[PDB]
């Protein structure tokens, strides 16, 4: 048993619920969120903005220091930092970016990183600001992840569609 609260089960091992993911990992304080990160950690907006944002900054300033010593991460991969206030860990996983031309088929490679973590609170990779079809991005979570995720999917709309769409 977990503390995770009025999910939808989608299957064995994914679960989804119309949230901010900020109030989630405010409220569960999981062992790990994910952030919907880009390769330099640069936190500007959508979950990146706002997750850095509820840190006080704080997530940015640790991100600075490790790009610092570690230069940028590759799209489809991923670091473990710290959760800050939110959580115990962050993992900051990059998904493609369709606004910036990234090959999608790299969107799998990404949620492998979840595979490392035995619950997730997360959002949907690729999705939102990232440009790719959330439907999509469901469907390879859920070919692709066979660790514990609970997604959470900002937009209420969106969430009626992913779950009335679901195979």
């Amino acid at each position: 048993v977990n503390s995770f609260s009025g999910y939808l089960k989608l299957t064995d091992n994914v679960y989804i619920k119309n949230a901010d993911i900020v109030e989630e990992a405010k409220k569960v304080k999981p062992t790990v969120v994910v952030n919907a990160a880009n390769v330099y950690l640069k936190h500007g907006g959508g979950v990146a903005g706002a997750l850095n944002k509820a840190t006080n900054n704080a997530m940015q300033v640790e991100s600075d220091d490790y790009i610092a010593t570690n230069g940028p991460l590759k799209v489809g991969g991923s670091c473990v930092l710290s959760g800050h206030n939110l959580a115990k860990h962050c993992l900051h996983v990059v998904g493609p970016n369709v606004n910036k031309g990234e090959d999608i088929q790299l969107l799998k490679s990404a949620y492998e990183n979840f595979n490392q973590h035995e619950v997730l609170l997360a959002p949907l990779l690729s999705a939102g600001i990232f440009g790719a079809d959330p439907i999509h991005s469901l469907r390879v979570c859920v070919d692709t992840v066979r660790t514990n995720v609970y997604l959470a999917v900002f937009d209420k709309n969106l969430y009626d569609k992913l779950v009335s769409s679901f195979l």
